[PDB]
């Protein structure tokens, strides 16, 4: 009903509920995830957790309470039953806190290093703001990995294969373009070190949003817990860390990406059905024709390695089936009737586009999977235009409000100055004020790929040298 | 190090803390899971998950939190309570997951509508609070714990009950096919079994050293009381509304724990090779500088032969341990065999290998690995499982009468008893045999009524009231 340009949180939220995604729940903030979207969540987490397998990462699990010293909008338990605890406790906001004592305690010499653990959790973040379904909620599924090495350079270059693995994530599953960058110092992690980035773009309310995390906390976090190893000569040393992490925004950012104004488009790479079966019945009927031919065709397909389900449910109209699944974002419909019976063919109807094609049912299991990866590359590049097309690359500050009323993100040379930055978003955010009369924009980060700096190119906002090109915008 | 037939606690506690399994924490009744463990869980949930996905069950998440309304629609004080966020009391007190039926069922009653929205069949895994102030057992009695948790919602008694029965039947292979842990089928007493459900059914493992029975998991037939309570219910397919017929399900990291104190002996753990996430590890002797390099290569060579007949391989060439050192860590780990590769070794072509259970060492050619390797494990599973079956059978006295109770209780068995099953007499038994045990509670309670059944003759008496007896019961202190 609502379309997603005109109105978009509106088309958002109708989106998720109506492919039944998302079911919502009296407690504000917290969100039922259907099978629709978990099974996105699987597909994804199957991948990441191969994968950082394959780096000798192992998972864990800790403990979801932390005590209150230890922990020294954080949820906080104080009664079991009627009867109070000695002492508060906390549902875990992240597991720092209550990982880095145990690894203190493991760690003792440089033959127990690198240490390389993640977990598989939900954490609790109580904000009092208002929620976005999957974007920004008070409870999340995630995971977080926390690894430690002997030195600096092992690991940085855990950082970036973590951070190729979350590009990975968000491209070659969902289809979704990120830019890989280093946060601001205001921006990142605050007792890390550096914190890099794969940010995401929001076309229809201009709007960057943090994708997935990798920080290189150096020995900060060593010191504070005492997390250190004697080294071959018997020195003692602190240990140089990492902690990286994703959630279920991915699941977020990938329906804003690819949907439209008739609901999701799911990329067939983790699409809970990639091929719908419609046939062409009408109340009561069933003779077994159509039905036994969707069957065939079913198991067919399966072999293929196609996940197929046939929406046989009687007292449904073929195109109310057509609708429910178009919303739902089925990438491919198949359409059996009579005709197609008596064809040999049936009519498939990609999601996407639109387009229909008529296949002989020995042609169904290839054509189906070459147009399947089709699909999601076609999904991929548009998103991918779509991000170029919302970066304006700018040199002063004149063209900041001008590309920030176009729903752009900028691209500017920045002097890196950690107070030009505050200033920025408060200038932003009072410019944007007065023409709301008649809202700040912050860095997203600092762009890996830069492009060539002139010789004395200045900031764009104090004048002064600058250094790096940065990517700025408002954000979720 | 304690000797598990002498201080069966501190021997348990031992083989958990040296094979890296559990971490202490300072909240009480909490344990860290450290990967070792986790590989293990990581084996039976993937195991779990495959096969309920056969049956058309999909997975989902449920929030953690539940309403003061909704968790009480009808064990309160093993609920813990939020009450605040940073210094601010929320209006309402909210709780965390004990379990998920006040969660979930508002949402099925939402979600089915006709007889096309059934079955129902959801999942999910997660972790659960239980907050009794009583002391815990590492994995088998915890304040948090991880779980799966399925719910399903039928047009008919007879599939939710075919269902409750196919799950029983995959947990059963959970603990004896791939834990290689013997449990009996069954079904709960009246008293012990989920309230407001129709029918539990569980299956039951048993601990020699202490004599203890402990359920391993369930599976509950709730008929329709829920779908009255929550209001779910179908248009059949003449239009008159009809209730659903619902099941719900669990297992947790209990297994675990009871695969631990199941195979593990005085050396340590042992891991059935089925959910060994190193089924062969391959420690290269270095010594002297003698072959290294060619010693290193060949342990390389055949850890590949060994991987294409999946066989899950680890090579522990790490420089800082000595050869001997590697031997005693892998079998404090339980890793079900050890191949040793020297300089003698590969002049004769041949690898030492070494049995984790027995200790038996084999030499064998290279050419020979893999199939002799594929035949150890397979005899290494079946015979950590049929020597546990045979520490049940031996722990299990079947009697006739009351007065043989207390002799089989404190020989450390199980009674299977003819029962006229009044729940009374399920209570009166309970405080009859704490007070002998007095003259860890020493209660003995009702762990299941077997599936399978011996014979009753004709006018056999409850071995309790003298009544009638109606079938035979399993009986036992327990966890
Ligand atoms: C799902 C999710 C995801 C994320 N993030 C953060 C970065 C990250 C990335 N990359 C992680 C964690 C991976 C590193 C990510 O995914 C943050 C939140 C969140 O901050 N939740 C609390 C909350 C609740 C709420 F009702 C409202 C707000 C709220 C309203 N306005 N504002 C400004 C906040 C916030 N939640
Ligand atoms: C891991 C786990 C597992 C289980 N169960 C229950 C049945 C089940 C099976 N099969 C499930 C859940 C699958 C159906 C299972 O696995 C129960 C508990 C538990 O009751 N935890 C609370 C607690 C904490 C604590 F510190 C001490 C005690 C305590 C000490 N003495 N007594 C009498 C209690 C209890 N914990
Ligand atoms: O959560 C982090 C840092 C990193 N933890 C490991 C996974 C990846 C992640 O970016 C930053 N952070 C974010 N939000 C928080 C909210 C609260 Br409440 C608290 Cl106490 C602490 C934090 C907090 O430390
Ligand atoms: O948790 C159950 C019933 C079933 N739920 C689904 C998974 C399998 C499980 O056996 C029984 N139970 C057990 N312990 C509980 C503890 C508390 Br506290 C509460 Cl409120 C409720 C319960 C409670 O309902
Ligand atoms: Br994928
Ligand atoms: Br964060
Ligand atoms: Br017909
Ligand atoms: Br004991
Ligand atoms: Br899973
Ligand atoms: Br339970
Ligand atoms: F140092
Ligand atoms: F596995
Ligand atoms: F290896």
């Amino acid at each position: 009903t609502a379309k997603k340009d005109e109105n978009f949180s509106e088309w958002y939220t109708q989106a998720i509920v109506r492919s039944e995604m998302i079911e919502y729940y009296d407690i504000s903030g917290c969100y039922i995830m259907r099978p629709w979207a978990f099974h996105i969540w699987e597909k994804v987490q199957r991948f990441f957790d191969d994968e950082i397998k394959k780096m000798g990462v192992e998972n864990s699990y800790f403990p979801m309470f932390v005590s209150r010293h230890k922990l020294e909008e954080v949820a906080w338990v104080t009664h079991y039953g009627d009867s109070p605890l000695p002492e508060k406790i906390a549902i875990r906001p992240t597991s720092e806190t209550i990982m880095y004592p145990a690894y203190a305690k493991w760690i003792r010499s440089h033959r127990d290093l690198p240490l390389k653990l993640n977990q598989w959790c939900s954490v609790v973040r109580w904000e009092f703001k208002q929620p976005t379904p999957f974007l920004r909620t008070r409870e999340f599924l995630w995971q977080e990995g926390h690894t430690a090495h002997a030195t600096e350079e092992e690991a940085w270059e855990l950082v970036l294969d973590i951070l190729e693995l979350y590009r990975r994530w968000y491209e070659e599953c969902l289809a979704v373009p990120v830019i890989k960058g280093e946060k601001s110092e205001g921006e990142k992690f605050a007792g890390g070190k550096k914190t890099t980035t794969v940010e995401a773009f929001i076309p229809e309310n201009g709007r960057g949003i943090q994708a997935a995390t990798s920080h290189l906390l150096g020995t900060n976090f060593a010191k504070m817990f005492e997390i250190e190893f004697e080294d071959e000569e018997g020195h003692k040393r602190l240990v140089h860390q990492t902690s990286w992490g994703c959630t279920t925004r991915s699941l977020g950012v990938m329906i804003m990406t690819h949907g439209d104004d008739k609901g999701l488009v799911i990329p067939p790479r983790v699409a809970s059905v990639q091929v719908v079966i419609i046939p062409i019945l009408f109340k009561d009927e069933n003779t077994g024709e159509i039905l036994g031919k969707c069957r065939e065709l079913k198991t067919m397909l399966e072999k293929a390695d196609i996940r197929v389900r046939i929406d046989d449910r009687s007292n449904y109209t073929p195109g109310w089936k057509y609708n429910h699944w178009e919303v739902k974002g089925v990438p491919l419909r198949l359409e059996l009737g009579p005709k197609d019976l008596a064809k040999g063919t049936a009519r498939v109807v990609r999601r996407d586009t639109g387009e229909a094609y008529q296949i002989s049912w020995a042609d169904l299991a290839p054509k189906l999977l070459e147009l399947m990866e089709g699909i999601q590359r076609s999904l991929f590049e548009k998103a991918k235009a779509r991000l170029h097309e919302g970066i304006e690359k700018i040199s002063t500050f004149d063209e900041v409000m001008p590309a920030l009323n176009r729903k752009h993100l900028v691209l500017a040379p920045w002097c890196e100055d950690p107070e030009s930055e505050e200033q920025i978003k408060k200038e932003t955010q009072k410019l944007s004020e007065i023409q709301a009369i008649e809202g700040a924009m912050k860095t997203l980060c600092i762009p890996f790929d830069q492009p060539p700096m002139p010789e004395g190119t200045k900031c764009f906002y104090t004048g002064k040298p600058a250094k790096r090109w940065t990517l700025w915008g408002r954000s979720y």
